[PDB]
């Protein structure tokens, strides 16, 4: 029975991601990395704003790499956790439900390289264990995601699931993730634990090898940004959403039913979205296929957001953070009345 997971999770209306942000890899080993990719520091306003919006969940994608002392006890920077500690603070400030996780450690130190399994797992575990100290009086409207995208970067199958030896390695690395914070005691005993695949990817074989703790508080994260080509830029990618590619998200979701939903195991989206490509009417239409898709058994998803939208990069901002106001409220608001 893991049916307290569902009761959690079903309180939420939909996710909101603060990306690009405690997740950026500049300013070394400093509080400055927040601002590194070209965002404001986080404010409680900022925060305010989401929750406003309709967005009472939020998902915290933090990078710890740079802020960690040596190996082995990996010593998180007291003013880098202070700092990840006032930004989930903002958000139980407002009675939000929040996702915590460690995001690109996959460019440092988080290799899926099956050879260096011990390595791999102590590291994880150590900086679980001071975030679990630090977050453990937090109530269970806090959860935990161990890992984003874990993967080898430059790898073939890097985006495809990676290899059958990777993916007993993710397993080996979840187990570690979900060891560690239980052993830390407190409300961390019975704390929603979010798990991943490989790469958070959703394919058949990706999921088929997906070892299921038996731990009753635990969910699975996968990351659908589906179909790849409306939602990214890329050759062969398109900007109009008539429904004739329903199909693709309808097929994926099916394998998640087959082999998560329909076994009783809790399942997140913990990022998914569409670039903006002056196609407002367009999203809008995806939203209501795609969201409503994930509707269908109760299933929430959070939605990544950068702050980029007029200028260069990937366009999934949604929320200006500089004039508190919203991008594109048309967009937006299909999110939040999604039900
Ligand atoms: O796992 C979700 C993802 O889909 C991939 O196809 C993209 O190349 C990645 O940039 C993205 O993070
Ligand atoms: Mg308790």
């Amino acid at each position: 029975d893991r049916s307290r997971v569902f009761d959690i999770l079903s309180n939420i209306n939909i996710g909101w991601n603060l990306g690009n942000t405690l997740d950026a890899t500049g300013g070394g080993n400093s509080v400055n990395a927040e601002t590194s990719w070209g965002n404001p520091k986080t404010t409680q306003e900022i925060v305010d704003t989401v929750n406003d919006r309709g967005f009472n969940a939020i998902r915290i994608p933090v990078t710890f790499a740079n802020h960690l002392g040596p190996a082995p006890e990996y010593t998180i920077s007291a003013d880098w956790l202070a700092r990840v500690k006032e930004v989930v603070d903002y958000a139980v400030n407002d009675g939000m439900y929040i996702i915590l996780d460690t995001h690109h450690e996959t460019n440092y130190w988080l290799k899926t390289d099956p050879n260096n399994e011990a390595a791999l797992c102590e590291e994880l575990a150590a900086i679980w264990k001071q975030l679990a100290e630090a977050f453990k009086d937090y109530d269970e409207k806090l959860m935990f995601e161990g890992m984003n995208e874990p993967r080898m970067a430059g790898s073939a199958k890097e985006w495809s699931g990676g290899t059958p030896a990777e993916r007993k390695l993710i397993n080996a690395m979840n187990k570690a993730f979900i060891d560690a914070v239980r052993a830390t005691g407190g409300n961390n005993a019975d704390r929603v634990l979010i798990i991943c695949t490989y790469g958070h990817n959703s394919d058949e074989p990706t999921l088929k090898d997906l070892e299921i703790p038996s731990d009753p508080n635990i969910a699975v994260a996968l990351h659908t940004y589906t179909p790849y080509f409306f939602t990214y830029v890329a050759d062969g990618s398109y900007s109009v959403w008539n429904g004739s590619k329903k199909n693709d998200i309808t097929w994926q979701y099916n394998n998640i039913k087959k082999y998560l939903i329909d076994k009783g195991i809790p399942v997140v989206i913990t990022e998914t979205g569409a670039q903006f490509k002056e196609n407002t009417e367009d999203i809008v239409r995806w939203i209501g296929d795609y969201v409503g898709t994930l509707d269908q058994d109760g299933v929430k998803c959070f939605i990544w957001d950068n702050n980029i939208y007029h200028g260069n990069g990937e366009k999934f901002g949604l929320l200006n953070r500089s004039l508190l106001k919203w991008y594109n409220d048309d967009i937006v608001d299909a999110y939040v009345n999604h039900a």
